């Protein structure tokens, strides 16, 4: 069941594509669908070009970077060399043309239909091989694109973690890697039979024009001679800085990741400044190396246009009069000016394809240095002389560890923060092969201590691939106290989860984690702390319910890793974790017994600027075209006048272009910067709404490949296509000039094509959308692999990924395979279309300018254009259909740009220092998250006196994370009145209510740098005042435990820090911010209790002059508060006195959950 079919046809259709007549034809019947379009053949699929490529990768191996281009190069083969084959051919016909031209001159002047009918033959064929050379092309590119992406997700599998927490594995790196290294492979492939042709072609050039000029060559040698080395010297040049550019731009990408991910946080206490100035910082730097490749792409134009002219005029010149005596005839002069023009097109070519060369260079070492690194070691639970350490060589943290875990038994895990609880999981998870030591126990199901969604429902994640159950799901959804909220959703079920688990809770995502876990069937079970994002109640009931009534039901083994008192009293046995060593060890008892789009774009080139370009290209065409007929009314035939006006115009051509070509680059860089300078001050300026609702990675991709192709992909096309078009503008006019009649014969040409094009869009459009609708799904799975990998890798489910990638690999190639096929019908027609123009032009001027007309001069010019132009159609529908491209990418940046409403800042309380007095008071608030949804809040009222502590308890849901966040106006929806010391919004913009209060969030998030750079990214701070602020924040000894200890390299999480490293961080950003009010929404989340009533003590201690409202899910914090509110269904109620507000509630709310 295939529809494709490029190898199951016969010799004749292969290169016409006459087999995608059907399909064209059914695709405006009825929309196309990927269950329309077929299957892969058998040499088609992605399976046996990775298969082929490893073997290949192999035999290479037996015999680094060079190696596997190497090894590249001997896959594609036979195929690729074909592809070269039939461009020469092509080339040595496309020569052969303009001597028909010649030949039908000649006897103008004095055989000659035998001269039309060969031409024509002779284009047909040009045409016919040159497309089935673009097509087979096309098809090393897509197989290689195929292979190498299934053989890097193949090898993300044996990467380690440890390069993981490296900036060198990145995720967003790893993305970057599989977009942007498709795209310049492909191109490349596309790019490098076409220049693999270059050298023959102008080889054949020189030694046909020879036998033309005579004695004359000797001019046209040097010229071509002299162009080659400064275009050499230019194209270095060029490179030099297009390489820089490529790392400019590769930092961007990184910025803006650690960017968005955590804009919340950066709108919070307003540092968007900093962040904003840097990423223009790094701007302006990309915009150096970009205009500096745009002067010498300017100057390269230039040179390619004024160094041909100058040879042309010069060898003409020399042979009239100089020295040769013998007259040219019109015909030579035609042919040699045909001959030039197939010289000159390459020239131009390399120019751009040097953008493409020096880009696979990039993208092929930065592919093999991914594949340089560092692979995985292959090898009740038992465990003796436990020793690892996370490099190939260094200090360690795992160190003697000695455990015995019998089947059917409860483990509870505990120890401070950083002590190795989370690595010994791993370790005995395989993940970590230890240096020296023994670890015997199979597919082990385990939840992470940072959780993470699939790109797929709900219940598919809480499957996992396993068949459904009919009482066993129910089961798992019962027990995870998840049911509710999954009824609550928009849909009721198989709601589709976004990127990550944006529109999800913080609790959600880890009960829905846990219910993964907990669903499948396997022996062993490892939860890494499934209690931060829960609360007391839930916490209890889910330990109740699937820990101990349906785990231990069917006597699995568990490996619970928390710190709480209700699971100690239920568990067989306890270990203790101190700085990497096991402290004591055993049970229990033992243990206690031990001691609207172009327009603004055109706007933004400039009203002034892209008209000086139209004018200065239309007004070269017209020299160009004048130059040409005042030549061929003189050749026919004041000798000394036509002289003056040939050296003049020669000149005019040349000064004409350069200022085209420095116009067009200048047009371009003027668009890319305005662009992108309106892009980030439109995200900088959204609320918070817009950045949840909106799915990230759309966004984020939308920023990159758009501007890179508006940067590198606009200019370059922008140009090719001004040239196409007005080169056929120009045709046209001389052969309507030549002969009037053509004016016959030209309707039924435009009508046709002009139908075949409708025809093509409707079915181009519908290839385009499938395309990027199959391209999306197969990025996102490839980020949730890269990201949730220690799960994949421990439930050793990788078989069924790779499955899974090699089935959305196989569509994707499919799709691109149907869109080049289309394309290259649509080519192979007007390459027909053009081939009928050109042949009845020519027999309607062999018989009209010859047997009625007589007319001797006008033929050189209407064959010289009819050739030009029957290569120049095709060459122009490219383009064009490039620049419609490229202006959809416009016209989604432009969509992005106007959306999120306005929502910005808008001088009497500002000169008045913000009041240290803490007494606030809110009156009737309520909020809402989204216009015209349910209410979050209702009737709220408090007040607060100045400096003072204030607690908040609630359920889950309660409105206290709501509370916070309309505490800052971060909810666009409220209703109330907010009062600071008889201050509030009244007067004030929204900069100064960021700047008046500080904020920590239960979501700890940390942007890559320095220490410095997390701790105070204004640079506004002496070192012993941060050395102070960690002293404070108990932080101090793990910090000058590092090397560079206020220097060492942050990347964004990582292992470089654990959770409750990460949440004492954000209580040093607290710290040192120095204000008036503080909200700590849990920063009891990921913190041992332990140390956290210390912390907390010595917290208040230190800012005991200033009022802080804390929400913490433990009981002791809440009680140490003097003014505590609960939180309840909608509203809130205050209570201040420890003994009256226990009794009052007849102990119900606040005494009994103690
Ligand atoms: N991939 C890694 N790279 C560097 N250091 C690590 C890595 N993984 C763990 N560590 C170190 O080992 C310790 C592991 O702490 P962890 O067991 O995760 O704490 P907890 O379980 O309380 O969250 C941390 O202090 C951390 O500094
Ligand atoms: N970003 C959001 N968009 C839409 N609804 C939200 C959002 N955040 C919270 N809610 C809704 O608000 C209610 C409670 O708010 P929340 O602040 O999350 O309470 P809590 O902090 O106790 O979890 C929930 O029913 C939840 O569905
Ligand atoms: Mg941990
Ligand atoms: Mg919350």
């Amino acid at each position: 069941g295939v529809r494709f079919l490029q190898p199951f046809v016969n010799l004749l259709s292969k290169g016409t594509y006459w087999w995608m007549n059907a399909f064209i034809k059914t695709a405006h019947k009825k929309p196309i669908d990927l269950r329309a379009i077929g299957k892969l053949p058998i040499a088609m699929r992605a399976l046996t070009n990775y298969q082929r490529l490893c073997v290949a990768f192999d035999a290479q191996a037996r015999k680094g970077a060079r190696a596997i281009w190497r090894a590249l190069c001997h896959a594609f083969g036979r195929r690729l060399i074909l592809s070269s084959t039939f461009r020469i051919l092509a080339d040595l016909l496309g020569f052969a043309g303009p001597l028909c031209i010649f030949g039908i001159v000649d006897h103008l002047g004095k055989n000659a239909y035998v001269l039309a009918v060969l031409l024509f033959l002779a284009l047909l064929l040009q045409r016919t091989f040159l497309q089935a050379s673009y097509y087979v092309a096309i098809e090393t590119g897509i197989n290689l694109r195929g292979a190498i992406q299934t053989k890097i997700y193949n090898k993300i599998m044996h990467l380690s973690t440890s390069n993981l927490s490296m900036g060198e594995m990145t995720a967003g790196q790893i993305c970057n890697l599989v977009a942007i290294d498709t795209n310049q492979l492909m191109w490349f492939f596309f790019l490098c039979p076409n220049l693999w042709a270059m050298p023959v072609q102008i080889i054949v050039g020189v030694i046909l024009l020879y036998y033309i000029l005579g004695v004359s060559a000797l001019i046209g040698a040097a010229v071509i001679i002299l162009l080659a080395p400064v275009q050499y010297f230019v194209a270095t040049k060029l490179s030099q800085a297009q390489r820089s550019t490529l790392e400019h731009s590769n930092e961007r990408l990184k910025q803006t990741n650690e960017m968005l991910r955590g804009m919340k946080l950066l709108k919070l206490y307003a540092w968007e400044s900093i962040f904003c100035s840097r990423v223009e910082v790094t701007r302006r730097k990309e915009m150096t190396s970009l205009r500096a490749f745009a002067v010498y792409t300017s100057i390269s134009i230039f040179m390619n246009t004024a160094i041909p002219i100058a040879a042309v005029l010069i060898t003409f010149v020399g042979h009239v009069s100089f020295f040769k005596e013998s007259d040219l005839s019109p015909s030579v002069a035609f042919a040699s000016l045909s001959l030039f023009h197939i010289l000159v097109t390459p020239l131009f070519l390399l120019s751009s394809v040097v953008r493409s060369t020096v880009k696979a260079l990039v993208s092929v070492q930065k592919l093999s240095e991914f594949l340089s690194s560092a692979e995985i070691r292959e090898e009740c639970v038992q465990i003796i002389g436990g020793f690892f350490t996370w490099t190939p060589d260094g200090i360690p943290t795992l160190s003697n560890i000695t455990i015995r875990i019998p089947r059917g038994q409860l483990t509870m895990i505990v120890g401070q923060v950083g002590c190795g609880k989370s690595s010994l999981l791993l370790a005995t998870l395989g993940e970590m092969q230890k240096v020296s030591g023994a670890v015997f126990w199979g597919p082990v199901a385990y939840a992470s201590q940072k959780p993470w969604l699939l790109n797929a429902t709900v219940e598919e994640n809480i499957t996992f691939e396993s068949p459904f159950n009919k009482q066993r799901y129910k089961m798992v959804i019962e027990a995870c106290s998840l049911q509710p909220d999954i009824d609550i959703l928009p849909h009721g079920d198989q709601t589709q989860i976004g990127e990550r688990g944006i529109n999800l809770s913080g609790g959600q995502r880890q009960r829905i984690s846990v219910a993964r876990a907990l669903y499948q069937q396997t022996n062993v079970v490892f939860l890494d702390d499934p209690f931060s994002a829960l609360d007391v109640h839930l916490s209890d009931h889910l330990m109740q319910a699937g820990i101990l009534e349906l785990l231990r039901d069917d006597k699995r083994t568990v490996v619970l890793v928390t710190h709480k008192l209700q699971y100690l009293p239920h568990a067989d046995w306890i270990i203790a974790m101190k700085d990497g060593t096991i402290q004591r060890e055993g049970t229990l008892k033992d243990f206690q017994r031990s001691e609207r789009a172009c327009t603004k774009y055109l706007s933004s080139a400039g009203i002034l600027l892209l008209s000086l370009l139209v004018f200065s290209q239309l007004l070269k065409h017209m020299v160009l075209v004048a130059i040409d007929y005042w030549l061929a009314k003189w050749t026919d035939s004041d000798q000394s006048v036509y002289a003056m006006v040939f050296t003049l115009l020669c000149s005019l051509g040349i000064v004409l272009c350069l200022v085209t070509s420095v116009t067009v680059e200048w047009t371009g860089l003027k668009v890319a910067k305005r662009l992108h300078r309106s892009l980030l001050n439109r995200i900088i300026l959204a609320p918070m709404r817009f950045f949840e609702t909106t799915p990230l990675g759309s966004i984020l991709n939308r920023f990159s490949s758009d501007c890179n192709t508006i940067d590198q992909h606009i200019p370059s096309t922008l140009e090719c296509l001004s040239r196409s078009t007005l080169l056929c503008v120009s045709a046209l006019t001389v052969i309507s000039y030549v002969t009037p009649v053509f004016l016959v014969a030209l309707l039924p040409l435009a009508v046709v094509c002009y139908f075949i094009q409708k025809y093509f869009r409707v079915a181009s459009r519908d290839l385009q959308q499938l395309d990027d609708t199959t391209q999306l799904p197969l990025l996102s799975h490839f980020a949730e692999t890269v990201e949730g990998l220690t799960t994949i890798r421990a439930f050793r489910y990788e078989a069924r990924f790779q499955q899974k990638l090699l089935e959305y690999t196989d569509s994707n190639n499919i799709a691109s395979l149907f869109l080049t096929a289309a394309n290259r019908w649509l080519e192979v027609r007007m390459e027909y279309i053009g081939a009928c123009v050109v042949l009845i032009a020519a027999a309607t001027s062999i018989s009209n300018s010859l047997h009625r007309e007589l007319s001797a001069g006008l033929v050189g010019l209407g064959l010289t254009y009819a050739l030009m132009v029957s290569n120049y159609l095709n060459w122009m529908v490219r383009n064009l259909a490039d620049m419609e491209i490229q202006l959809g990418a416009v016209k989604r940046i432009h969509a992005l740009l106007k959306t999120e409403a306005e929502s910005y800042e808008g001088p009497s309380l500002i000169p008045k220092n913000w009041p240290d007095q803490g007494k606030i008071q809110i009156q009737n608030l309520s909020v809402r998250y989204d216009s015209s949804l349910k209410p979050v809040l209702k009737h709220v009222n408090a007040l607060i006196s100045p400096g003072q502590k204030i607690g908040i308890c609630g359920r889950t849901g309660s409105g206290k994370s709501s509370f916070s966040l309309a505490f800052f106006r971060m909810v666009d929806m409220f209703e109330g009145r907010i009062i600071i010391d008889g201050i509030d919004i009244a007067k004030l913009p929204l900069h100064t209510l960021r700047s008046r209060l500080s904020i920590i969030l239960q979501d700890p998030v940390l942007f890559s740098g320095t220490i410095r750079f997390n701790l105070d990214p204004e640079k506004k701070c002496s070192d012993s005042t941060l050395w102070e602020a960690l002293e404070i924040a108990q932080l101090k000894l793990v910090v000058k435990a590092l090397p560079g200890g206020l220097d060492a390299i942050i990347t964004e999480g990582g292992e470089n820090f654990s959770q409750g490293q990460r949440q004492l961080f954000c209580l040093a950003r607290a710290f040192v911010r120095k204000t008036s009010i503080f909200i700590m929404d849990e920063a009891t989340a990921s913190i041992d209790m332990a140390t956290e009533n210390i912390l907390q003590k010595v917290v208040m201690t230190a800012f005991a002059d200033r009022t802080v409202v804390t929400i913490a899910h433990r009981v002791h914090t809440i009680l140490s508060a003097d003014l505590v509110m609960v939180l309840k269904r909608g509203a809130i109620l205050e209570f201040d006195k420890p003994e009256t507000l226990l009794s009052q509630k007849d102990s119900v709310f606040a005494s009994f959950v103690r």
